[PDB]
C-alpha cells in the first residue's frame, strides 16, 4: 500500500529486534516503556555530547510525479527529562531521505553536520524541533522554542516555549499535521494541566523532500537532559490528491 | 485578562444556569453529560427542521488595532448520532460576533440565513463544519465532508469525510488550531480505532471577524440525526504578537 497507519499506545513491549518496526541509530536505545534518544550512565543520568535517532523502519510515501501526495498526522507523548535549568539541546520529529543517518550532536539535534547546517542546498530534511538551548551562533531566538526547520538548523518559523514547560520534565503530548493540498505543517504541543502551543507554517514537502522518506525522532545533547518517547501514532492519507 | 483557558472534561455537571458558563440558543439544550444541539422527542429520537447553538458565555478576544492577536487551540469530543444513512445536516464549531444568534436550520447549520448564505459581504462568521448532507444547490462536494467556512456556507476548502465515519455514530475527537502569526486554521478529526482527517487553510481572522467574538457549537437538521458535545477545551495565547 501507499499510505501508513500505526499506533504504539506505550512501548512496554521492549523486546522487538532493532530494525524490524523501529530502527535505532547512534546513541538511541530501546528501554522498557520508551524509546530513549541519547545516552545515559547506569543511574539514568544524562551523558554530555550525544546524538541518537529512533525512526520507523518502513519507508513512508510522500508524493509522486502523478500529483498524488500524502497528508499526514502523527501524535506522540514524550518526557524530556531535565536535571537542572537550563539544559541542552532538545529533540525533533523529522522526515528525511530513507538512506540518511544520525549526524552531529549538540544544537544540530542529530540532524545536521556542523559544516553545512545553515546551507539549505546541502540538506534534505524537514523537522519540528523542540529546542531547549539558545545557540546564539545559529540564530536561535532568545528563549526555549518550538521551531519548523526546512533544510537547515535555522528555523523558518518558531514560537516561544516557556521555561517552565521546556525545563519542567512533565509528559507532553504533541500533534503534528501536514495538509498536502494546502502545503501546511501544524504543530500542537499540550501539557495536561497547562498550556498549549501552536505553530503552523506553509511548506511544500514535495518541493523539499524525495518521494519516499524515513520518519522518526532525533535528539542531540548537550547536558543535563535526556528525552524518552512514550507513545507514537502515525496516519497518512492520499485524500484529495486525485486519489 | 485578554486570553481564555477552560476545560470541561465531560458535562456530567448539568446543573449550571443558562448563560453563566455556556449559553444555549434555539433548540440546543443542556442534558446530563452533554450539550445537545438540536431537538429530540421523549425517546431521544431526532426531530426534523431544527437548529441550536451552545456557545461559551464570555466574549473571546481575537485581535486589536495594536497588532496583538490571539492564537488558539480548542478540542472537543462529540457524538453525532445517526438513525440511518444518510442523515442531515451536520454540526459546526464557530466564531461569530458577540451579539449574533442562531439562524436557519437545515444545511445552513444554524449559522446562516437562507437569503444571504452565499454572500460573503452579508456575513461575519468563520466555522469549521462537519457536513453530513450534500446540498447540491449550495455547492457541497459530492460526499460527506469537513469544511472551513469563511462568511458563507460555500466552504473555502473541504476534505472528504468517509460515509462510515460520518454516519457511524462513534465518539470522535476534534482539534482545531489557529496560528495568529501565519494566519493558518487547522482541523484534525480523529476516531479512536479509525482514521484521522486533516484540513488546513490560510485565513486571517483579523480581516474577517471583529476584535471580540463568541465561540461555540452550532447545528442544523435535517433528519435522523442529533449531535451531542461531550467535552470541550479552549486555550488562547497572544504569543508572538508583540505580547
Ligand atoms: C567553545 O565551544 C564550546 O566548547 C565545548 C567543548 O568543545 C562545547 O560543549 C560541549 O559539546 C557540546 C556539543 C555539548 O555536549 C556540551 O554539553 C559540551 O560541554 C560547546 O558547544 C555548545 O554547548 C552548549 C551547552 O553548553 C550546547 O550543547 C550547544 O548546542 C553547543 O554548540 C554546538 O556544538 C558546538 C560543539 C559547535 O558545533 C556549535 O557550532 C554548536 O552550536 C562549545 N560552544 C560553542 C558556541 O561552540
Ligand atoms: C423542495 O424543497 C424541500 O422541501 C422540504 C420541505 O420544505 C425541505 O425539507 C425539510 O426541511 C429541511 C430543512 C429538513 O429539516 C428536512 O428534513 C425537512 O424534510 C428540503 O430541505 C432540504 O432537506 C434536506 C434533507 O432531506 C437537508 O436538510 C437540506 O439541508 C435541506 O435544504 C436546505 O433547507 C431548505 C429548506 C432550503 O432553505 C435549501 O436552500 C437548503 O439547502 C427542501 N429541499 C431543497 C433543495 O430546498
Ligand atoms: C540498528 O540497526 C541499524 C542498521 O539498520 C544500525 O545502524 C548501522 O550501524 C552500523 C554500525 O554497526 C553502521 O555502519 C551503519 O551505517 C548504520 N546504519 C545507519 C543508517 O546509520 C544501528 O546501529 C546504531 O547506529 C549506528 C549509526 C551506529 O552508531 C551503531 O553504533 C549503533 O549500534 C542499530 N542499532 C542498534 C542499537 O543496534
Ligand atoms: C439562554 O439564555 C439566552 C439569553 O442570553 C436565551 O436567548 C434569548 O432568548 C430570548 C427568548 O426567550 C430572545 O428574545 C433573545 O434574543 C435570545 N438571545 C439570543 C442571543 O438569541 C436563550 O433562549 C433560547 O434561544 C433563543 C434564541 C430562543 O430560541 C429561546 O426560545 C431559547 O430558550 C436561553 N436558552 C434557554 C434554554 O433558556
Ligand atoms: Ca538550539
Ligand atoms: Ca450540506
Ligand atoms: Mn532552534
Ligand atoms: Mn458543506
Amino acid at each position: 500500500q501507499n499510505t501508513v497507519n500505526f499506533t504504539y499506545p506505550d512501548f512496554w513491549s521492549y523486546s522487538l529486534k532493532n530494525g524490524t518496526e523501529i530502527t535505532f541509530l547512534g546513541d538511541a536505545t530501546r528501554i522498557p516503556g520508551a524509546l530513549q534518544l541519547t545516552k545515559t550512565d547506569a543511574n539514568g543520568n544524562p551523558v554530555r555530547s550525544s546524538a541518537g535517532q529512533a525512526s520507523y523502519s518502513e519507508p513512508v510515501f510522500l508524493w509522486d510525479s502523478t500529483g498524488k501526495a500524502a497528508s499526514f498526522y502523527t501524535s506522540f507523548t514524550f518526557l524530556l527529562k531535565n536535571y537542572g535549568a537550563p539544559t541542552a539541546d532538545g529533540l525533533a520529529f523529522f522526515l528525511a531521505p530513507v538512506d540518511s543517518s544520525v549526524k552531529d550532536y549538540g544544537g544540530f539535534l542529530g540532524l545536521f553536520r556542523h559544516e553545512t547546517a545553515a546551507d539549505p542546498s546541502k540538506n534534505q530534511v524537514v523537522a519540528v524541533e523542540f529546542d531547549t538551548w539558545i545557540n546564539k551562533d545559529w540564530n536561535d531566538p532568545p528563549y526555549p522554542h518550538i521551531g519548523i526547520d526546512v533544510n537547515s538548523i535555522v528555523s523558518v518559523a518558531t514560537t516561544r516555549w516557556e521555561n517552565d514547560d521546556a525545563y519542567g520534565s512533565s509528559i507532553a503530548t504533541a500533534h503534528i499535521t501536514y495538509d498536502a493540498r494546502s502545503k501546511i505543517l501544524t504543530v500542537l504541543l499540550s501539557y495536561e494541566h497547562g498550556r498549549d502551543y501552536i505553530l503552523s507554517h506553509v511548506v511544500d514537502l514535495a518541493k523539499v523532500l524525495p518521494q519516499k522518506v524515513r520518519i522518526g525522532f532525533s535528539a542531540g545533547v548537550g547536558y543535563d537532559e535526556v528525552t524518552y518517547i512514550l507513545s507514537w501514532h502515525f496516519f497518512s492519507t492520499l485524500d484529495g490528491t486525485n486519489k
